[PDB]
């Protein structure tokens, strides 16, 4: 009945992903964000099974929604003359990987590899559900700080997952790879590995190895932080020039680096309370 199954609390964000809000789904007080995007606003539209008319977001959302909860999963979603209305997981309490960096700083190496790790998980969700989500990056990752528990955020600027050339690109420049840059040419998997080198260096250096276009494309990493010699071989093969050379996502998991992770339970004990 109408949008009146939702309580709404305060606004948490707002930008090129619309306004998000906090709120309860009444029913059984399940925390919820409530997202408002303007048709006006939306650039990426797809269709339905059905046979109906939604942003690219809510088509590629229903795609990866399902048991496995690395990503935050789409409860249900409306449209109203103006705007659609989207209600995603909400964990609480919660945190963006990117006020974390900048909160606590370049992370231990065993705090980054759990993360890590997750996001990789994550992702491989995506793939397997036929989902390229194309702006990984901190600002799109959530920590439920209680479990340790990573979720990917924000897929619209994503793509349905295909193996032929992608020629259009709207996620974030400094996390884009080089071949975008010179060619605006890219292929999907190798890709989003450019952006997880990327994420990595964050991770471990607490900001993003590279500013320019010019930097991106010489693609020399240099480290600013103590970072062992294992997770900088990862990091400058996830950052490879050549896209061919980058690593597959088995590949990334089967490195020594990635070896022994943490659970995300041990990883909050540790590391968040
Ligand atoms: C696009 C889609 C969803 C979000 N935010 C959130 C979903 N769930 C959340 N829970 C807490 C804070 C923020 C969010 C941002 C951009």
């Amino acid at each position: 009945p109408l949008e009146s199954q939702y309580q709404v609390g305060p606004l948490l964000g707002s930008g090129g992903f619309g306004s998000v809000y906090s709120g309860i789904r009444v029913s059984d007080n399940l925390p919820v964000a409530i997202k408002h995007v303007e048709k006006d606003r939306i650039s990426d539209w797809g269709e339905l099974p059905n046979g109906t008319r939604v942003p690219m977001e809510v088509v590629l959302l229903k795609k990866v929604s399902s048991g496995f909860s690395g990503v935050i999963r789409l409860l249900d979603w409306f449209e109203r003359p103006d705007s659609f209305v989207l209600i995603l997981e909400r964990p609480e309490p919660v945190q963006d990987l990117f006020d974390f960096i900048t909160e606590r700083g370049a992370l231990q190496e065993e705090l980054a590899r759990s993360f890590f790790w997750q996001v990789l998980e994550a992702v491989r969700h995506c793939h397997n559900c036929g989902v390229l989500h194309r702006d990984i990056k901190d600002e799109n990752i959530l920590i439920d700080l209680n479990r340790g528990e990573l979720k990917l955020i924000d897929f619209g600027s994503g793509a349905l997952l295909k193996d032929t050339v992608y020629t259009d690109f709207d996620g974030t420049r400094v996390y884009s790879p080089p071949e975008w840059i010179r060619y605006h040419r890219y292929h999907g998997r190798s890709a989003a590995v450019w952006s997880l080198g990327i994420l990595l260096y964050d991770m471990v250096c607490g900001d993003i190895p590279f500013e320019h276009d010019e930097e991106i494309i010489r693609g020399q990493v240099f480290f600013r932080q103590r970072v062992s010699s294992e997770c900088q071989h990862l990091i400058r093969w996830c950052l490879a020039l050549r896209p061919s050379d980058r690593p597959t996502f088995e590949e990334i998991q089967n490195h020594p680096w990635m070896q022994d992770v943490l659970l995300p339970q041990e990883t909050a004990e540790i590391h968040l309370h």
